[PDB]
């Protein structure tokens, strides 16, 4: 399974899930998770994430691995999205910030 990693946070440009054969997409009011049962590994949505925020389960950053398992238990309760979105508004702004967890919103 692929995963989003904290600078999606504060940014969620959602160009992610135009890429997604399955739909495995869940939204929350300001970052996205896959969901790891359903996601094929197809790899078509990592190189058009603007905050290269999407990777690989075994290429996920040591310290960012607490994301593995976030996106695993919010996809279960997060809506589903398949259709491209505007980007949060202040997204360029945010795009680079680190520790964006802290931010985060259930
Ligand atoms: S790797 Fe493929 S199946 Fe998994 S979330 Fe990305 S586009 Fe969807
Ligand atoms: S910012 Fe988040 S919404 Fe998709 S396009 Fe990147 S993983």
């Amino acid at each position: 399974a692929f995963v989003v990693t904290d600078n999606c946070i504060k940014c969620k440009y959602t160009d992610c899930v135009e890429e997604c054969p399955v739909d495995c997409f869940y939204e929350g009011p300001n970052f996205l998770v896959i969901h790891p049962d359903e996601c094929i590994d197809c790899a078509l949505c990592e190189p058009e994430c603007p905050a290269q925020a999407i990777f690989s389960e075994d290429e996920v950053p040591e310290d960012m691995q607490e994301f593995i398992q976030l996106n695993a238990e919010l996809a279960e309760v997060w809506p589903n999205i398949t259709e491209k979105k505007d980007p949060l508004p202040d997204a360029e702004d945010w795009d680079g910030v680190k520790g964006k967890l802290q931010h985060l919103e259930r």
